[PDB]
């Protein structure tokens, strides 16, 4: 940049605080979008817990909380949770889980807030830090790169990483954007974090800007169970923006969060990963130990 | 008893008349961005005035008249033109343009009116016809494809042509979208019809929806003389939208509006074009002539 | 013999569902809007509870919960109460206090869910119905009448009434809007619903479409406890649209809402009203009971 | 903490202008609206002619050209008129009259250029400033007073008048607007600036901000000839908004603009106007003429 800043501003305001799931449609139906909590939470859920085990982890912050599918299953495995979210449309059904087994000693002491990754340092005192940090399901691919450098990218994996206790973990993924970008559409169906017969599309939308790839966007339709006699289906239709990140970046970028002061490790879909491998992943699980 | 009869559909996008240059900022700068008008007509005026006596044309019709850059030169050069647009911020121009030499014999009997390729047919009488129509500087490619289908493209390129008297010829061009579309970037200046050095900068963008190349946005920035005493330099940033044509497509296309009835070419940048030639021209020009 | 037509009897295309407190700003703030809820329920706090104490009333439904101002009282106080409100914005800080005193027998039987007084029949199964029904704070007089006539208005006043048992209490209030017509301005300050020094500012807005009293808009201004060091106070700005119901014209409408099997009763500021009363109040409670 | 007044004051609201008739249609119908331009400019002709010959006027400015109905018959008349206004729309209609006229040596030399009031004195180089300055129509009540202060009345007032020459005129006319708000409703057909049977309806809609007229405005109906088959009647509707100038405020408002060095006088409908008078007119004609 040529010469000195004195006087910034704005003088015009389009975009501010773009909670893509405000409008509320993708929250009232994401169960819908899911599917079988149970049969999603099936897989991984050995692995999650196992890791989270192996490394001694009972203070987990779950940073994409959304309606609570992994915070609950973490709650109900006996681990002490927080999950935060920045879309209160979302939490709104954490919430009402947790109130619903308010009966239940674990959830009691479940604990769950509004928090933005941009913001995070200031929305969750971390304090002493937790033993694990959580993003699950294609969450983070949700923050865009509007700066024209992945400032906001760096920042808020700078935030979340500086949730984690020295020793500590971080599971954080992210679609396989490397396959997404190469086919122009998402892979259909049969997902492990998304495995419902309810969702009958999701069209893609590729967006490079001067041959760089800048956003991917997809335009999901889920049934919703009946909305119309026998002989006329209703369905929801939605749309999700997501920065693509390519695999190698984001090893690079979440790496640097730490400041080089951890061991990264990557999985397929919760799978040992090798380039090359026949097996395409649907997203790449980062897993990530703070060291200093 | 069903019921009547419909054309249109309760699903498809009519849009809102979307006149890219409402806004009025393109036109505003237009001259800055096609430069020297004089050094942009010396190319291609030889040939297109050469190829308009060859046939012996005289009434001309510009379908997109801009600023009146092409009708202008015609209307210099002895044709009796007459100029449509639908931007009336466009015609506003060569509207005061003509007004300025409204002393010349020829610009009296210039004419200059509102039209829309989508309802020339109503617009523009052309009862007997017109000895030649032009479409020139990518102009054409404006028209979105919203319907699903290149409906609009046909009925356009439909009406269009039917302003061909026949025996009379047809320019019309677009980018070489099948360069665009390959490399993500359009060329970098130094254009045929847009030559000016006040132009810093032209982002592109690229929207393939469901890995079909549905539409390429360019973000011009062009620098407004002066704009800001020594030491600090103004611009005005405007952007169009087109429809991606490879070549291939729109020969088709284009030839299909003429019912085959007609004696189709095209020329790289108005000079001989052959696949695989070393010269990679920026734009493709048609040339149709009606025989029936 | 046999038919056709189409759809859409209304001209515009209208809003949308207009949840007023949708941005969440109005939300954020109550609080301070109010003020003191304890020194605000002060007021009125034995006229209702001794209102519904005469009318043997156990089971309580608020229409308008909001934040649970007088929810909450009624729940101390024994009642079985149940809230529902349209505003998830607002009902998120209700929802917020009762899980902060979970622990509190009366809180932890407090029933709290999202429902809209035009499909209230749906949204709450009364069943048997509720001993009282209260809608007080000027709640619905955001209910527009976009369609022309008062129908909404009728719908939602009658699907409200529709939830009072026989025998059953309604206590539905309104600002004083015979006055703020007259005086184009709203009182200020001082209020028993909202009495808070932290409330800068309250202008009005009459909007009479055609000599006819149509919505009445209210800019408050409400100070953020804090928002800056000493010398630079900051403050909180949002809008609320009321429609203007005359006294006379609503004590027609809401008796209408029960058929006329009701005993109506309206109070100034809970205090007996007698038109030309020298105290002009802010506020007017319609006290009705169900008959049949 | 710098400095709180530096230049004027840091507005947040907008920074785009609001041309109430940048739509459009307005424009594409007021041909509809005015009705039979002669009959309109049958009254006030003999009136407005013989006060600027009186006056020995012949450079006229025309600071609300609009479509030119009252440019063009200064023209017709032997004045040296130019005409300005901000809408290219309709603008654009006046310029189209000019050049069908354009034979007539009357019309070769009429001026038709944009601008606006707020920068008129650098839109339109008075230099020695004209004869006669005209603003008919209720053409200045469209300036809203956003700023808080009738400061943009203020200055446009200001502008306008440093276009009169000393001893020259300006006829500045407004709706009578004390009658208006007295009324809610503004008058039904028959107006002397607009006399059609086009004009199906004008629905009015007044907007006092805290017991204080802030703004009125008219929804229009004009029947577009045609616009569908015998049985089947088409119309066209839009929207202008007008800051309720009261009588005396203006009479004070227009004074001011000419620091006290004018002659100023109000006619009612070009007529003599003393208040209490029987006749209420629609439109109120100031008359100023500068003296030093
Ligand atoms: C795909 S959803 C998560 C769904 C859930 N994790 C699951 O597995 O079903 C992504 C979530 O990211 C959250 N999110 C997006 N941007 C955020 C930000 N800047 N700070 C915090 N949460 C954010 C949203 O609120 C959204 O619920
Ligand atoms: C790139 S500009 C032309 C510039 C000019 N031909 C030149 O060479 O400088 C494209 C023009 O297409 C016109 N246009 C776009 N869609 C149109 C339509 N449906 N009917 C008529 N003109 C249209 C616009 O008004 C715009 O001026
Ligand atoms: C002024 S607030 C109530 C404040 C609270 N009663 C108090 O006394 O502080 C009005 C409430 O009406 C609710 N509301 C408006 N329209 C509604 C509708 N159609 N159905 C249900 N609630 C509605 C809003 O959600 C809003 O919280
Ligand atoms: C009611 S129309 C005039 C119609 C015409 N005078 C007649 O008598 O039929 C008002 C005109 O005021 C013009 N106008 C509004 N604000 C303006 C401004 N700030 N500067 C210049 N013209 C302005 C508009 O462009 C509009 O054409």
């Amino acid at each position: 940049v040529d010469s000195v800043y004195r006087t910034r501003s704005l003088g015009v305001a389009a975009e501010g605080i773009p909670d893509q799931y405000a409008d509320g449609e993708a929250a009232r139906v994401w169960q819908l979008y899911i599917g079988d909590t149970r049969s999603r939470t099936a897989e991984y859920k050995a692995w999650l817990l196992g890791l989270l085990r192996q490394h001694g982890c009972h203070r987990v912050l779950d940073v994409a909380c959304g309606t609570g599918v992994d915070s609950i299953m973490l709650v109900e495995e006996g681990f002490s949770v927080t999950s935060v979210d920045a879309s209160d449309k979302m939490l709104k059904y954490a919430l009402k889980e947790r109130w619903n087994r308010r009966k239940e000693p674990a959830f009691d002491k479940w604990v769950i807030e509004e928090a933005n990754w941009l913001t995070l340092d200031k929305d969750v005192p971390a304090g002493d830090g937790f033993d694990a940090v959580i993003c699950l399901g294609n969450s983070f691919a949700h923050l865009p790169d509007s700066k024209g450098d992945q400032s906001e990218h760096r920042l808020a994996l700078k935030n979340i990483a500086s949730m984690v206790r020295p020793g500590g973990l971080l599971v954080i993924d992210h679609r396989n954007y490397d396959y997404i970008l190469s086919t122009g559409c998402a892979p259909p169906g049969k997902n492990i974090y998304y495995k419902s017969d309810l969702t009958k599309d999701i069209t893609t939308s590729v967006l490079t800007v001067n041959n760089k790839a800048h956003m991917v966007t997809l335009d999901y339709t889920v049934q919703v169970p009946g909305a119309g006699r026998d002989g006329a289906p209703g369905f929801s239709k939605f749309r999700l923006s997501y920065y693509p990140h390519c695999l190698a970046s984001f090893t690079e970028l979440v790496q640097e969060a730490f400041g080089g002061r951890c061991q990264h490790s990557v999985l397929g879909d919760f799978k040992p990963y090798r380039p090359g491998q026949a097996y395409v992943p649907c997203y790449f699980i980062h897993v990530l130990k703070k060291t200093g």
